[PDB]
């Protein structure tokens, strides 16, 4: 087998690597280094989720976002409640919700007499994975994959810190977001600056307090925040859009937390599963993975889905297809949780299942292609012949974690499936910029070995 | 050396072990297995914190909680604000705070004309380490090591779950706690019960939303919770206490972040560093570990202390003594963070420094003793000769991690220092207490072999 142990000498000291690879044509394992050790899969976990969604939702699955009413339209009045049903669509934009509500106008409604009622009942318990880290939860990459999701549950604010030391940074939030950012951040001199922390503290109802300080900035300083209360935000968006559509509403916003019945007035459909999967796999969209992860459980078990149910469903579905998980911990669909534990060989058996059932699943074309698209279009170790346009691979990255899982063609034309997990990769301070040169070398060498073996 | 490899076969499949041990007398490494791999040290991290505290704070160090004012007493009146100074004392009781406020009365203050002002400026930024897990923040083990800390920053509620399936559990907050618990928990029948989560969501001003279910319990019981907003909690307690004391107060609560200059009116001192350290090391008190961690930074750098500053301070101080960290990540003092990355051989070097410098530091007596005290009084693998009353060791535990770091005497009366890091331990999932039997066996055999070598 490949001596992976020599190859890891290029990785920073203290890191650990799990590598396993199989020549599918020969059915030979050609690299096996820590192949049974549990490690953190990061976003390569999405491979499990792609397969469970294909099997249990199918290619016609679309998320639905719907308007319903318990009462009747007469004389331009909806005489009853506007029920807006959200089921986790991770790709719903503000524009798409606006056009959906517009459909009320076409049906002649110019006034709602009752209350606005959100049904978000398809998802339950928290909208975040267990073992997620607390202090990223305000960042856009980590937005909550909740039943109600508008513009990725993320908004942008601008901090004007182009001012002298001692001045208060100016916070600018575009008027379209119904949230509030407040607080007193100050500009610090070159002496104080290295000691600054720019913090945000989350308060009820989507109020954000920025505190702390930063160095004078010489461009505008973006802050890209995750919406924290997704029902309240969606309800406030809906009210402003009704107003702008000219539909009169003066009732309350109700969040009853169980399914709501009424007559279907209008349904917006997301793009279908193969489109969602392509985007989740090429670009590694976290919210699409955790949305699908719970949609899978909702549909499989026919009950409100928590992350716990999503875990149970994905395992049971894959186990029926012959995958064995032993004591693996899959706490989420995106792999963000620091509690996930999976051995390279388990990921590998799903990758072989993927290659073997390609005529039914069509998941091959979803993998990023080296030097061509997705998250490895510019991946340093992979961008030269004979790897470029050959390796395709799902990536995963967290602080300290750099993983690949995918396929390639070797020098004899045979297909190789492989899994690379690297954990404990550290090249400086907790806050400083990670150096990828040791990663680039290691990956260039390993995939070259796999090519030539 | 000892064949640790053979020993790690009794550990559960997928787990990963890092083990290193040095015969101090012979200056010889006698076990070296993944000794250079970064792993999660859990609460063995507190060894680093103990040493930094000894060195930079010293045996005379005590946390001060203080009352000051800028007004003068006159007619039983305090003609200005009462400033209450909190500096992170992790061992402050509600009784102690009361006795401190009593001093206001011994001095004849009848009422305070002004506002209540809390000075917490010695700590800075968040009171939670980076890379701590969000869903545990409500547990008492994980209560915030904030500046203001009263009775471990922990409370309980009374629950009554002796009801039938479908019925609501009764949750009453005891009168002494200024906290709300809201929402509701139902009793689950024997079916649901296996897969029940009790969810707790934090809202502003120490309001806790509880949701989900519990299994029927015949008898009433208490659940502990971490206080979340510690400033508010503290201030609510101070105001109850001033009433109970008969000191009239009708002003505002103010929470500036800059230190508050004023005339000292009274003060209370915690127990001094050696008692703090012994309780930390013996009982593995996370709050003492994280307060000391930032108290180290505050005194070392003479400026307000974030966890990032604590990291800098602890490394700098141990570096001065010869310890080399390379690219380790020490994100907190308690070892709770999932971002911590330390190799066994680094922890081993600090243990060698501890034993070498015992005459000055007196840390050996802080370690739990096998079969005797602290967290290893009943540790399974250590409770028979020749290990009982011999092995001393700081433990560390998280989901998936079972570590030991400390010393023992071998058959020749030589001292052996050792580090045992086990990660990726899983014999079950996120919803199952894993069996500790393979760990008992591993440890028994490992320490027996280090005994006889
Ligand atoms: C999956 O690996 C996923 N990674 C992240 O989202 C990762 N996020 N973190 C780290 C801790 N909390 C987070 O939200 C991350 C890593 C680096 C930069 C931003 C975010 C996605 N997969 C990655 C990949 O394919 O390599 C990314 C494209 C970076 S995001
Ligand atoms: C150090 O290891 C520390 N461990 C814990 O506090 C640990 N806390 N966790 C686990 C997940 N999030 C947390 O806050 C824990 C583990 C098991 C049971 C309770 C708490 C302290 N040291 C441990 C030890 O010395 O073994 C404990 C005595 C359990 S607490």
């Amino acid at each position: 087998m490949i001596n992976v142990s020599d190859l890891t000498q290029k990785l920073p000291e203290g890191s650990n690597a799990g590598v396993i690879a199989k020549n599918i044509n020969q059915n030979q394992i050609i690299a096996d280094y820590n192949g049974s050790t549990f490690m953190l899969p990061a976003s390569t976990q999405k491979v499990f989720t792609a397969v469970a969604a294909k099997l249990a939702l199918g290619d016609q699955f679309q998320f639905e976002t719907a308007l319903l009413s318990n009462g009747k339209i007469q004389n331009g009045n909806l005489d009853g409640n506007l029920i807006v049903s959200f089921t986790g669509d991770p790709d719903l934009t503000r524009g798409q919700l606006y056009s959906l509500l517009a459909e009320l106008k076409k049906q002649g409604i110019k006034k709602i007499n009752g209350d606005l009622v959100l049904d978000t009942s398809v998802f339950s318990s928290h909208d975040r994975g267990l073992g997620w880290i607390w202090n990223d939860l305000t960042m856009c990459f980590n937005s909550p994959p909740a039943a109600a999701n508008i513009d990725n549950n993320c908004f942008y604010a601008e901090l004007d810190a182009n001012k002298n030391p001692g001045e208060i940074v100016k916070i600018n939030v575009p008027a379209q977001f119904p949230i509030q950012v407040f607080g007193q951040v100050y500009v610090a001199d070159s002496n104080e600056a290295p000691y600054c922390q720019l913090d945000v503290v989350v308060h009820d109802n989507n109020r954000y307090q920025v505190k702390g300080c930063l160095a004078r900035q010489y461009k505008p300083f973006g802050l890209s925040f995750a919406v924290q209360n997704t029902d309240a935000y969606a309800a406030a968006i809906i009210q402003r859009q009704l107003r702008k559509l000219g539909i009169e509403f003066n009732g309350k916003v109700l969040l009853p937390q169980k399914p709501q019945q009424g007559q279907l007035l209008a349904k917006h459909l997301s793009k279908p599963l193969p489109d969602l999967l392509k985007k989740m796999m090429k670009k590694s969209d976290n919210q699409i993975a955790d949305s699908l992860f719970r949609a899978v459980a909702f549909n499989y078990y026919k009950r409100p889905a928590s992350f716990q149910l999503g875990t149970l469903a994905v395992k049971s579905i894959l186990q029926k297809q012959g995958i064995r998980f032993g004591n693996s911990i899959l706490a989420d669909g995106s792999g963000l949780s620091r509690h996930n534990l999976v051995a390279p060989k388990t990921m590998l058996s799903v990758l072989e299942y993927i290659a073997k059932n390609e005529d039914k699943l069509h998941l091959m074309e979803t993998f990023p292609i080296a030097g061509v698209d997705g998250t490895i279009s510019g991946r340093g170790g992979l961008i030269s012949p004979p790897l470029v346009k050959n390796v395709i691979a799902k990536t995963g990255s967290l602080k300290g974690v750099y993983n690949l899982a995918g396929f390639m063609t070797n020098a004899r034309g045979e297909k190789v499936a492989f899994v690379q997990f690297i954990n404990g990769y550290s090249t400086g301070d907790l806050e400083s910029k990670t150096k990828r040169a040791p990663l680039v070398q290691f990956e260039r060498n390993l995939y070259n070995e796999l090519y030539k073996y």
